[PDB]
């Protein structure tokens, strides 16, 4: 030389713791882681897944720181687981982130460282080579966130614160298945791867868711818281895208994206977130119750898952518202 520181860490958701412102110154830181892977379961128903883661768991865791520173770381792976992992971150710168480194494978370880610168939340995440896505897517890564320183614020410125926171894361896833348807488981993771891627591729896823688971968150678991318170948340895613948312418620413020620187925105419701990445927102718451947261779409968220828651517490117012017556138828 510167111182450182470581821381721890926891787981888621948461976150830891821381512151936101410161014162212180730167430182570184540281942481570680581981890684674981596984497987788971897712848902208810168981288932488952494988896965992956870172530690475990988804897502891873966161871381936171612141710117510137750183860171550281260480991762680881173981062994046991198986695977490888590682771472991426987001944030750182370069290588890638770381991855490359870183690586690782198983066992281982390483560580790385770186720174942171920126610121926111962112894322991471796995890877590885080839693978890356696978992970891331697983488971993975977350977220860282850173933151410124010162815290936141618103657109012116013113410131713103818261419280718391938361984371978430887512896722988506893827797973395958067978033939018958268924778913497928495994064992182991590888187987597982391839388936698954184938788933993836276609795209778608398955688942987614937040955391792982478905468911987681928631118831216990868911978450928471118251018413017044614030818161923151955171887511895341890574891959895817888613957105896220818461538911009631718304965111316030927221970123977204996350880163922171710117410113935121516020119111718103838702947112977104992417993927990858993360973121963131924121718220617170018123018214218480538961718520838841978631996304919205738805578907995713418820268906697948894513878512868631938461828671818251317180018281119531019537016034716002019533019724017135119641229815018636016577
Ligand atoms: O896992 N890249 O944010
Ligand atoms: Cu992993
Ligand atoms: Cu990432």
């Amino acid at each position: 030389g510167l111182p450182r520181v470581a821381v721890d860490l926891v787981a888621p958701p948461l976150v830891h713791p821381h512151s936101q412102v410161a014162a212180g110154a730167p430182k570184v830181v540281q942481f570680r882681m581981s890684i674981e892977e596984k497987k788971m379961v897712a848902d208810d128903d168981g288932t488952t897944a494988q896965a992956m883661t870172f530690n475990g768991s988804v897502p891873g865791p966161t871381l936171v720181v612141h710117e510137g520173d750183y860171i550281e770381l260480t991762l680881v792976n173981p062994a046991t687981n198986s695977m490888p992992h590682n771472v991426d971150f987001h944030a750182a710168t370069g290588a890638l982130g770381g991855a490359g480194l870183t690586q690782v494978v198983p066992g281982q370880e390483a560580v790385l460282r770186f720174k942171a610168d920126r610121s926111g939340t962112f894322v991471y995440h796995c890877a590885p080579a080839g693978m890356v896505p696978w992970h891331v897517v697983s488971g993975m890564n977350g977220a860282l966130m850173v933151l410124p320183r010162d815290g936141l614020r618103d657109a012116a410125g013113a410131a713103l614160a818261y419280d718391r926171v938361y984371t978430i894361g887512e896722s988506d896833l893827y797973v395958p298945k067978a033939a018958d348807g268924n778913y497928s488981d495994y064992p182991a993771l590888a187987s597982a791867y391839a388936d698954t891627v184938a788933v993836m591729r276609t795209l778608t896823p398955s688942h987614a868711v937040f955391n792982g688971a478905v468911g987681a968150l928631t118831g216990a678991n868911a978450l928471t818281a118251a018413v017044g318170e614030s818161v923151l948340i955171i887511h895341s895613q890574a891959n895817r895208d888613s957105r896220p948312h818461l538911i009631g418620g718304h965111g316030d413020w927221v970123w977204t994206t996350g880163k922171f620187a710117n410113p935121p925105q516020l119111n718103m419701e838702t947112w977104f977130i992417p993927g990858g990445s993360a973121a963131a927102a924121l718220y617170t718451f018123k018214q218480p119750g538961t718520y838841a947261y978631l996304s919205h779409n738805l578907i995713e968220a418820m268906e697948l898952g894513a878512a868631a828651q938461a828671s818251v517490e317180g018281q119531w117012d019537d016034d716002l518202m019533t019724s017135v017556a119641a229815p018636g138828p016577a």
